[PDB]
């Protein structure tokens, strides 16, 4: 499922991400856009042999089990295939853990390189919260 810009903001605000650890909604919407293009089914194999899964491209090295990442933690206790659901719940609850683990949204390279320090307000422009 490829969400719309305003559609994903709503599901995101609802599952409790707006101001989560002091990151406003636009930051999460911007990260989704540059990670997955809002596609819940997005996967990207990394040179390291891990894979990033879903709307927030959560990585198999640390966070989820895809049964093929050689040496790999499963912090979030889920198979990576539950990050590809059209319901973003599982992606969201894993994202709260990730963002809580010290580095905040720097965990998402696409956030640090493209969203950090820009007007992320514009990403929720014309959406009903
Ligand atoms: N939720
Ligand atoms: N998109
Ligand atoms: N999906
Ligand atoms: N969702
Ligand atoms: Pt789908
Ligand atoms: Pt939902
Ligand atoms: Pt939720
Ligand atoms: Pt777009």
């Amino acid at each position: 499922k490829v969400f719309g810009r305003c559609e994903l903001a709503a599901a995101m605000k609802r599952h409790g991400l707006d101001n989560y650890r002091g990151y406003s909604l636009g930051n999460w919407v911007c990260a989704a856009k540059f990670e997955s293009n809002f596609n819940t089914q997005a996967t990207n194999r990394n040179t390291d042999g891990s894979t990033d899964y879903g709307i927030l491209q959560i990585n198999s090295r640390w966070w989820c089990n895809d049964g093929r990442t050689p040496g790999s933690r499963n912090l979030c206790n889920i198979p990576c295939s539950a990050l590809l659901s059209s319901d973003i719940t599982a992606s969201v609850n894993c994202a709260k853990k990730i963002v809580s683990d010290g580095n905040g949204m720097n965990a998402w390279v696409a956030w640090r390189n493209r969203c950090k320090g820009t007007d992320v307000q514009a990403w929720i422009r014309g959406c009903r919260l």
